[PDB]
């Protein structure tokens, strides 16, 4: 039994191929096994993307696994729209109700606004950056009109990086007009870094100020340099490393070789590794509930051009959809569960602070029971 | 002298189509002639307009006109950039700078700005619809850091037409609480 599925990693994504890579190995059964198509490409250029999904098609895959930009996104929810082909991604979950794709990471949008309540902010900074999609400034945008909040939003994503200091200098001098002391972070793990170095430098990271990280992976980066300024840091944990899964899983990830798995020896992993991870143990639940299903889907590689018109989706892709939205296991990203559209329901997000001994879990955020603190 | 162009008209575009007509008629000479191939495609769908540029691509084709929206305007600045077409629209500009695309609309985003200040504006309402992208609601929103203005940002796109009223009344609900007596309407017509 050989079922083979598309890899559309873009080019620096070490950690999580990595992570595929050992999901491949951890979920490998007997019944039958996966054979990933790697395609390394540009995942911003719109243009290398469909090339990149019509070459996996034509070699006649039945799912593809890979990563969608704020630019490529609607390419790849197009496509696997009209083709009926069932897309897998750790990235941003989509703007709407998009069939035929699969969303690893859950929703923050919702855990971000009930901590805005919980701390009772009425008067905050909003620094964002556009490339995981304006949804979630729309979200505190919208949200500031019934809350009645005085957002000061500010795109701190197009600032060129070649001299990007006389920005910073006069984006806090705006953030000083009204003397802004509670900023929140809607970043990357890397542009988060950038920032919060800058932070230091000017002195704004000392007792009165206070940072939210709008991000699921919050001891993701690097902390022991605003941990002992006295400025209150809070965030967003996905990988809980308290469940004795995912401290089994460290166990083994903190001891693999860096040289063939590049980027993995390391106690700690990134959430959008750990998604690729748990994507793997999704995949294989889905294809293993069709084979006791007795559900027949093969076929061979001769789907034919994407391209073709009129193009006629393949009915076994409809089945294909029907197991990964019906696949719920464990993984490192607590219960994982789908609904008919493909976003993670009944999920759980820790809510993380920043203290003198380092970070520390003051509760948790399910989508049915709000934010529930633990004393 | 027959130069074969493209035209990708969303369905629904008549009297766009009906301008592009009389367009052929008063520009037509005798040097050359210029041969259009309509295709009416969902402009929002972007694997149909990919399929609609491949099309008239292989047709060979020297240049494209037609539309895009903000989910297929990608697809089509990087087709067109790749494959070195030129795609004349009179769609939103593009937020960039994406060569091998002529751009028909004039930018807004400065005309807007400066009416601000000529009213002298430091409160108000600004509703927007994602349609042509928040290019300029983060042309209004970065200008209310500098300016100092409490813009109130507010998406009046993704109201569900089967039932938008309990959504409107809930909208100058909100725009009251602040009594909100200036409003910017950023939408299609």
């Amino acid at each position: 039994n050989s079922i083979q599925i598309g890899g559309l990693f873009p080019r620096g994504a070490d950690q999580e191929y990595s992570a595929f890579r050992v999901g491949m190995v951890q979920f490998s059964t007997s019944e039958f096994r996966l054979t990933p198509h790697i395609d390394n490409l540009e995942v911003a250029n719109s243009f290398a993307v469909t090339n990149a999904f019509c070459s996996q098609f034509s070699r006649g895959v039945y799912a593809i696994f890979g990563f969608y930009d704020k630019k490529s996104v609607n390419t790849i929810t197009s496509f696997c729209g009209t083709l009926h082909v069932s897309f897998i991604t750790p990235s941003f979950p989509t703007d709407g109700t998009h069939p035929f794709v699969i969303q690893m990471r859950p929703d923050l949008k919702g855990a971000l606004l009930s901590l805005i309540e919980y701390y009772q902010w009425d008067k905050f900074a909003y620094l964002y950056d556009s490339d995981r999609g304006l949804s979630t400034l729309q979200a505190v945008l919208d949200s500031a009109a019934e809350k009645k909040w005085q957002v000061t939003a500010i795109n701190v994503g197009n600032i060129n990086n070649d001299k990007k200091d006389e920005t910073y200098r006069s984006l806090f001098q705006d953030l000083e007009l009204k003397k802004e002391r509670r900023v929140i972070l809607d970043c990357e793990r890397d542009k988060v870094n950038d920032i919060v170095d800058q932070v230091i430098t000017i002195g704004k990271h000392v007792k009165g100020y206070h940072y939210i990280i709008a991000n699921l992976g919050f001891t993701d980066g690097d902390l022991l340099k605003i941990q002992f300024g006295g400025a209150e840091v809070s965030g967003f944990q996905i990988v809980d490393y308290d469940d004795s899964l995912v401290s089994k899983f460290i166990e083994r990830w903190s001891t693999l070789e860096e040289k063939e798995y590049p980027g993995a020896h390391t106690a700690t992993i990134k959430y959008t590794s750990a998604l690729t991870y748990d994507a793997v143990q999704v995949m294989t639940e889905a294809f293993r509930n069709l084979r006791k299903q007795r559900i027949e889907i093969s076929r061979r590689g001769n789907a034919g051009d994407c391209l073709a018109n009129p193009a006629v989706p393949w009915g076994q892709g409809v089945e294909i959809e029907r197991a990964l939205k019906q696949v719920q296991v464990e993984g490192l990203s607590g219960n994982i569960k789908f609904d008919q559209n493909g976003k993670r329901i009944n999920y759980t997000i820790n809510i993380m602070e920043l203290k003198t001994n380092g970070p520390r879990k003051i509760g948790y955020w399910s989508e049915v029971d709000k934010m529930v603190l633990t004393e």
